[PDB]
């Protein structure tokens, strides 16, 4: 229509400058599955589509944090500010109900019954009054997580096919709107201003661990965890699914493996299994990979790489060699580095110390790449100015990608609430990796975390 | 060229008129477009929202989470929903910690390190949880590490009619309503009824050791029962529920017709009729108390009704007596939700009783309607419609019908019920559906004596 240019103004300009925004990325996203010769996919398809399962292209992801900034402006600009404001006060409901739905297995009682179940059936299958169980899947229904095919019968869809128990994101489901999630948030004030728990960055000070102890248990999150039957081995697949959900391997596509010299060695430091390193070996043939981290961690890495690549043991392309990185250097002269979410779970000194451990094992021809999220500061001026090779959110985008970048920052309060850690910025990483004299050289954007490559200084 | 791709296109289109039309609002009251990083409310933002907007902010936001849901991987989408309680998290913390106050006694913006030092929170948690807020478009980073109000953390202001509801909602209470509701709904004792005192909240608070119903609880916090008041209050109007005065045709009721205004309370939403539509006569009715508490409202608010004979006030137990006889409206609001199917049929028969052929009975609450698409493809057409390709129905865009359902289970253990539900409840009392009126919120339906 003319509504945008009738009265101009500045701010109809950004209002249509969004509606492109959000048309061209539409188009873009369109064009990625073109690309993989895919249909667009379907909310009411009860079989999963090709892609469901498929790492997301690089492009893909950073058009959906165009389009997820967008769309959230337009509507939180256009919208009153207490319906926005309301809607956000009711969004721990929709996780609730994921919970609730996971703990029942309403998805895989559905897999079981394809065509749909009456809701009777379902009652008497979990043990839930049909109405409540009613109430419960009409909200996730209309947030597109399962279906209603006829009055009172559901069925899955394909959002609702991620809560299968066999799909690699489940387990990260099902803990972050887990009891233990729910106990976290559940007093974030009274742990932030509790003189004891609200100081410190401390590990066993977090809102989580002050919830526990308010409820009588003594111990902190691994305590709680080892005490949980099978709760240790939840937590570790729900790592690995929350790895896999966000699409860290596109590592594999962004930074330049297949442009080190045939012989280049990668130390995984603190890599755990390795389940990054077995993937980068299996895909760079022409790379040794280092592993390593705890010796329990390492002996269990070395079953783990038994099972899936044994051909890098058999061709000594893997190595394993036990370390507290706190206390011990790595290994010394290796061309690359890598730490993956290890920065955002200590602080500052042990981090520097970290740093220190590795810069001192480092020769010329070393570098260093951390993976993590940049928790960039949202003022116009921070953004502005910010290295150019970070990813710039479009005009009118703003703070950087809005909504599109959410899970920094859901990421960061997690960390504070869960583990009482914390994200950096670009900034606070290269005041860190300075005072270890590691220099900056630039980011490897992952649209999701980021790799950050240093190089020593001196 | 393909069916999926068709639909997206059509979701643009539909995200593109609405956001034109939104436009066509704010132009309507020759205000601009709002900033969010404005410091000040902009005009509209303590107005009562034209039905034209909610309309089509459902479309608009129903659009663009279809569009980018569709575009997303499952995983990608779901991950973000399992994320969601960390806002609502946030803004119940700035909201003990009084940060929205502080920033509106300092307009220019304050330092992390001084609301740091006025909350007792460390600077660099209370700034992540501001950064949170901030890229949700609350509160804004004016310069690196000092943050300032913006138009939506204005709604946080003590004297706003929204910062009440928004605190209960995030609130303690609320968020022990959420802990352990699987737990709950397979209890043998609380998960087979919809007695009050079997909530899930209730559950959750046996923990504590208490006992009883929401208003038991209530009583036992120091504040709780006002804050609660007001939070109702704030509520009805946050949601822009007044629209009743523009979608129901009072207008076309003839002068003299009477408007039976039951449990409403003090009268708040009877007496803005009657300031709007003076050929109205209104009769309130509700128990003793608040009826003599009604009376001092309406004598300091529109003293004009009292003078001129055009209120009424009787005490009534709805639940035991029938209202007063052969008036044109009856009107009952937000009292069905609250209620069980016995209750809610004696209450009907109750009102039935008193009508006369001429009378009608409003009842405003939500339709929590089926989502199948057989049910909307033939729902009564009176109801809005979701423009194609949108479903299930306006899908996000009518999200607080069904957030305030399962709200409803885990605070109250009551429902929101369907329009067949509504239409089945009033057959029972002998009332025959007549229509809906949608006032894009809640509904207002219509029955006649049959
Ligand atoms: N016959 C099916 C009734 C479902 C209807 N749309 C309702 O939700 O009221
Ligand atoms: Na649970
Ligand atoms: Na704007």
């Amino acid at each position: 229509r003319h509504m945008t240019t009738l009265s101009p103004s500045e701010g109809k300009a950004q209002i249509r400058a969004l509606l492109n925004l959000i048309n061209t990325s539409a188009e873009q996203a369109i064009a990625e599955y073109d690309k993989q010769e895919c249909d667009i996919p379907s909310l009411t398809s009860g079989e999963p589509h090709p892609m469901d399962d498929r790492l997301p292209s690089l492009e893909l992801k950073n058009t959906l944090r165009i389009l997820e900034g967008a769309c959230a402006q337009l509507c939180v600009t256009l919208a009153p500010p207490a319906h926005t404001m309301l809607n956000y006060s009711m969004d721990v409901l929709v996780p609730s109900c994921i919970s609730t739905v996971i703990q029942a297995g309403v998805a895989p009682l559905l897999a079981k019954h394809p065509k749909g179940l009456h809701i009777d059936v379902l009652s008497k299958e979990t043990g839930i009054h049909p109405q409540k169980l009613a109430t419960i899947l009409r909200l996730l229904i209309l947030n597109y997580c399962f279906q209603e095919v006829e009055s009172n019968v559901f069925a899955n869809n394909r959002l609702s096919l991620t809560l299968l128990p066999e799909t690699s994101v489940v387990d990260i489901l099902d803990l972050k709107t887990g009891e233990m999630h729910r106990k976290a948030t559940l007093w974030v004030y009274d742990a932030l201003v509790d003189p004891d728990f609200g100081p410190t960055y401390d590990g066993n000070k977090s809102p989580l661990v002050y919830a526990l102890r308010r409820e009588g248990f003594d111990g902190s999150l691994y305590d709680y965890l080892q005490t949980q039957p099978g709760a240790v081995a939840r937590f570790a697949r729900a790592m690995l699914g929350f790895s896999v959900s966000r699409g860290l391997m596109n590592l594999l596509n962004v930074f330049p493996w297949q442009e080190l010299a045939p012989g280049s060695t990668v130390c995984d430091l603190g890599g755990g299994n390795g389940n990054t390193s077995i993937e980068i070996a299996k895909k760079f043939p022409h790379l040794k990979v280092h592993l390593q981290d705890l010796p329990d961690t390492i002996e269990e890495a070395k079953v783990f790489w038994k099972e899936e690549y044994p051909d890098a043991i058999k061709d000594s392309r893997v190595a394993f060699t036990p370390i507290d990185f706190f206390k011990q250097a790595p290994v010394p002269d290796q061309d690359i580095y890598y730490i993956s979410q290890i920065v955002h779970n200590w602080g500052d000194e042990d981090c520097i110390t970290l740093l220190k451990n590795i810069r001192s094992a480092m020769s010329p021809k070393s570098r260093l790449l951390i993976n993590d999220y940049l928790a960039s500061h949202l003022d116009k001026t921070s953004i502005a100015n910010q290295h150019p090779s970070l990813p710039r959110a479009p005009y009118p985008l703003s703070p950087g990608f809005g909504r599109g970048m959410a899970r920094t920052y859901t990421g960061d309060y997690t960390m504070l609430v869960v583990c009482n850690s914390r994200e950096r910025s670009l900034e606070d990483f290269i005041e860190l990796c300075s005072a270890a004299d590691l220099k900056f050289v630039r980011v490897w954007d992952l649209a999701e975390t980021s790799v950050t490559e240093f190089v020593p200084a001196h």
